[PDB]
């Protein structure tokens, strides 16, 4: 088994950086920040406690299709509150099952109740093939 | 495991491809993605593959550019240079492509004929679909 710890150590710097917004932030500001960092999710924090999680999938489904403006809508209105998480001990296979079964591409990592990072379906796919050999022609 | 097997694994053997035209409005693309529970649409120019548009394009190229989805065409935000695979190819190859090129969707062509579409989630499922897990 390859672990969540190992996935984070591979991440740049060294998975320690979690990009974040508060519940009161405008959705528009969430979307601008995602764009600035090249990411598709933000952990929603209200002063150190995990409030929820908001992603590009949330923005595509719950704003303009609901007659809302990202500028006049707050993150809380579209985020998922019941956040599923993993611990650094868990295997990538377990993580992939969770993502598949619950239809989510992001998993915060809590260690003893401390948020230590965040992993995504992309980090998991990379670990599956990262050491395999390919050709440009293949 | 092959792309063909990934397609076979899907409910209608992956025969359905949810599609839009280059002239359609982004809002109609977005509406349709919601309607069908998906994150991408193949963009057709009346029977030829013109591009691909995903929830990521929508997140990046519309309101952040002062545009409205009712007032913007799919062509404006789509990716015109589409990468694809054929059924012969292995899931590892598809995973590498998605990782290296930062895309989560691959149309599947067979002899220049579109047969279906696979996503990063189809690949991840194949990796663990046979594996045993407990709730605990
Ligand atoms: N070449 C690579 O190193 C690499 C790594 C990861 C993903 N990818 C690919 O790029 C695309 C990335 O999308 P994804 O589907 O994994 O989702 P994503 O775009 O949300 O994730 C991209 C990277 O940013 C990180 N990230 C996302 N949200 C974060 C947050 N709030 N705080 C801190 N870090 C965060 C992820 O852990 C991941 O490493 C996919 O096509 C995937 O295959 C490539
Ligand atoms: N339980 C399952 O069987 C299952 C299967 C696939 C994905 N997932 C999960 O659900 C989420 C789905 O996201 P995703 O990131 O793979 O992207 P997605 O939301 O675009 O894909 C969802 C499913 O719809 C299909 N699809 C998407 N666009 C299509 C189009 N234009 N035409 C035809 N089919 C299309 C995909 O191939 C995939 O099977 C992820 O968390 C993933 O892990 C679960
Ligand atoms: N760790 C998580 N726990 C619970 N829900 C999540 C998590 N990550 C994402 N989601 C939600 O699941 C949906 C898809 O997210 P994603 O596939 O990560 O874009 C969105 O409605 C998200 O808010
Ligand atoms: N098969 C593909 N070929 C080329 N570009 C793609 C492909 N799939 C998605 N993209 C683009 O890559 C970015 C991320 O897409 P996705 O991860 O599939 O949401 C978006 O700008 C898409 O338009």
């Amino acid at each position: 088994s390859t672990t969540v710890a190992q996935i984070l150590k591979a991440k740049p710097d060294s998975g320690r950086t979690i990009y974040t917004v508060t519940k009161n932030d405008f959705v528009y500001d969430a979307i601008k920040l995602m764009a600035e960092k090249g990411i598709g999710a933000l952990l929603v924090v209200d002063g150190d406690d995990i409030a929820g999680i908001v992603t590009e999938r949330d923005y595509a489904r719950k704003v303009v299709l609901q007659e809302r403006s990202s500028k006049a809508t707050r993150v809380e209105e579209i985020m998922t509150a019941k956040v599923r998480y993993v611990e650094p001990s868990q295997s990538t296979d377990e993580c992939m099952a969770l993502m598949t079964e619950h239809r989510m591409r992001h998993l915060p990592v809590l260690d003893g109740g401390k948020l230590i990072g965040l992993i995504s379906i992309g980090d998991l796919v990379k670990s599956v093939i990262a050491d395999q050999q390919f050709t440009i022609s293949q």
